[PDB]
């Protein structure tokens, strides 16, 4: 449609500030990176990746057989943060749900060592866990940069990731959360609540009908009284004015 890059770079601009927020989204094309949205220093700055890392504890989880995809992980009957949650579910049930309680059990069954070993051999973020198992991922010490979240996400698609063929395509399976027109988007979501200021996230890729795929990785200031959804609009909005979708 001849669009200049100018007026993409302002409409991605203008959702970022419609939402009254501070916030940047990375695409990758190929090896090529592009960075769009109101705040783009937040580009190579160091956030909590919350939930984003989910995939990752998944991928860890399962290669060492902590788990399995079909393994029921039941509620133990405490007060959970969401009813939702108080049910129970499979890794990919509670990947959709985001349900911290079953992945900070698998967390507990990988261990600390263990744990501390693989992140370092996939050198995710600043790969520093600390010494509490079940939550170095919502409350530091382990941060990552939207860079390092896009290309973890490119490194995921591609099955580029040092686990098995088999791991990764099970954690993808986990990971759709949309279909456009022949596209399929493949997305993990974060919120850090418990950071001041707190750290929103969407990071996946778009699988387009001819096979491409296409990463990204939106990050954002999360405020008082924000809905979760509006990582999901910013994201869509900004893909489809690329023509990415
Ligand atoms: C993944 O991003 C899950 C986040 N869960 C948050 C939330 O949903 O608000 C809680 C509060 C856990 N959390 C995030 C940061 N510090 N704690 S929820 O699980 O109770």
């Amino acid at each position: 449609f001849h669009i200049s890059s100018q007026q993409h770079e302002k409409a991605i601009k203008s959702y970022f500030d419609e939402a009254q927020t501070q916030g940047v989204i990375i695409i990758k094309e190929g090896k090529n990176l592009s960075t769009y949205g109101n705040a783009l220093a937040r580009a190579n700055k160091e956030y909590v990746p919350a939930s984003t890392f989910k995939m990752l504890n998944a991928l860890i989880g399962l290669e060492n057989h902590k788990a399995t995809t079909n393994e029921i992980f039941k509620w133990d009957g405490k007060k959970r943060t969401y009813p939702m949650w108080e049910k129970d579910m499979t890794l990919g049930e509670a990947m959709a749900l985001s349900a911290v309680p079953v992945y900070q059990e698998l967390a507990r069954r990988t261990g600390l060592e263990l744990m501390q070993k693989e992140v370092k051999r996939v050198n995710f973020g600043n790969t520093n866990i600390g010494t509490q198992v079940d939550n170095f991922w919502l409350v530091g010490p382990l941060k990552i940069t939207p860079v390092q979240e896009v290309n973890f996400a490119d490194d995921l698609a591609h099955n580029r990731l040092p686990f098995k063929l088999e791991t990764q395509e099970e954690v993808k399976k986990m990971l759709l959360i949309k279909e456009v027109n022949g596209s399929k988007i493949y997305a993990k979501s974060g919120w850090g609540m418990g950071v001041t200021p707190q750290v929103g996230w969407l990071t996946g890729w778009v699988e387009q009908a001819n096979g491409k795929k296409i990463p990204f990785s939106l990050n954002l200031e999360m405020k008082e009284g924000m809905s979760g959804s509006i990582r999901n609009e910013i994201t869509y909005k900004s893909l489809e004015n690329l023509g990415i979708i």
